[PDB]
């Protein structure tokens, strides 16, 4: 067992193990908090995430056992892994912190952009990587559904990262079917989120700037279109289906006046991926073999995940139970090569 030391950061009281050294706060909210460290066992520099109150209730003690099992299952380049968990606790009986351990790649999206002008060839780089990390973990049968420029780390060889995915401004990136609260979705909410991003790296520009969700709501339907009589039919709630149409009365958008000076595939994957119908949207296994990815495209090197078990998630336990659960995760982690 590892010797710890305490230290106090931005009024949160943080324990780790001497291994992690230099802490420095990245990282502030609901989720947790987030530091920046140096792992002198390896001389590369990590974030660690010390988890808000873990088992302060039910829904709390059943996410962090979920964001637990969520990054000891991914192992992936474009996706967030486990690099370490530790507790300062000796036994369950003390155990009520939780630090997770990953990779720093230094900035994230928005700082990319911020300082330098992308080329489409950057683009198709960071956005193929988005694709492919999605391939991945929608293949485990999970869903980001905050997919943003914030959850996306970026080193500096423009190489990235999906940040804390399967866990939930945002609103930007969100879907339409769930801003309207339509239930039961699919992955392809990821997808939007990508066409979302992948706008704003073209034009330089939010692509729906909506004051609040009904304003963005207006602008989403304003360029792809109102619903066609396809999509309106298998929405069954009278009031879901009129609401909608309401909400398309804004004058039409072309879709490729929008994106004038772009690439012309750029823009027809843009089609394929902002479809109100997220059963007819590209997923990102289809999406990695458009042609706007062809010099970045290859079948043999875009994996999906092994099998992983999720039958927690429907499962109501007690805290404890939660509890317990996390802590025999935190004592059986073996970390990577
Ligand atoms: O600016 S950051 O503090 N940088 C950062 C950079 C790398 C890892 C990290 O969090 C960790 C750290 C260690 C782990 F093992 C797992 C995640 C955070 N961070 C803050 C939180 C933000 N995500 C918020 C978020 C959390 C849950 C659900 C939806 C969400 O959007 C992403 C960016
Ligand atoms: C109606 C236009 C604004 C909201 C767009 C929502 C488009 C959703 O599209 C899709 O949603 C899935 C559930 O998430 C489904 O199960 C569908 O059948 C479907 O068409």
């Amino acid at each position: 067992r590892p010797t710890f030391y305490r230290q106090e950061l931005n009024k949160t009281i943080w324990e780790v193990p001497e291994r992690y050294q230099n802490l420095s706060p990245v990282g502030s909210g609901a989720y947790g908090s987030v530091c920046a460290a140096f792992d002198t066992k390896t001389g590369l520099r990590v974030a660690v995430k010390k988890l808000s109150r873990p088992f302060q209730s039910i829904i709390h003690a059943k996410r962090t056992y979920r964001e637990l099992r969520l990054l000891k299952h991914m192992k992936h380049e474009n996706v967030i892994g486990l690099l370490d968990v530790f507790t300062p606790a000796r036994s369950l009986e003390e155990f009520n912190d939780v630090y997770l351990v990953t990779h720093l790649m230094g900035a994230d999206l928005n700082n990319i952009v911020k300082c330098q002008k992308l080329t489409d060839d950057h683009v198709q780089f960071l956005i193929y990587q988005i694709l492919r990390g999605l391939k991945y973990i929608h293949s485990a049968d999970i869903i980001h559904r905050d997919l943003k420029p914030s959850n996306l780390a970026v080193n500096e060889d423009c190489e990235l990262k999906i940040l804390d995915f399967g866990l939930a401004a945002t609103r930007w990136y969100r879907a339409p079917e769930i801003m309207l609260n339509w239930m039961h979705y699919n992955q392809t909410v990821d997808i939007w989120s990508v066409g979302c991003i992948m706008a704003e790296l073209l034009t330089g520009r939010t692509l729906f700037p909506g004051t609040d969700h009904i304003d963005q709501l207006k602008l989403i339907l304003r360029l792809v279109g109102t619903p066609g009589a396809e999509l309106l039919k298998k929405i069954s709630s009278e009031s879901a289906r009129n609401y909608i149409q309401s909400l398309t009365q804004m004058p039409k958008m072309n879709f490729a006046n929008v994106f004038i000076g772009a690439n012309p595939l750029a823009v027809d994957l843009l089609e394929k991926m902002l479809v109100l119908d997220s059963d007819k949207r590209i997923t990102a296994a289809q999406a990695l073999a458009h042609a706007y990815f062809a010099q970045y495209h290859d079948p043999d090197d875009e994996p999906v995940a092994d099998p992983y078990d999720q039958s927690f998630e429907s499962r109501d336990l007690l805290i404890d139970e939660w509890k317990s659960l996390t802590y025999d995760e935190v004592i059986s982690f073996v970390p990577p090569p």
